[PDB]
């Protein structure tokens, strides 16, 4: 539960599903 990637687009939009 650190999920900060979620808030960045660059981020969720690579991973599958962090968040």
């Amino acid at each position: 539960i650190r999920d900060e990637c979620c808030s960045n687009p660059v981020c969720r939009v690579n991973n599958p599903h962090v968040c």
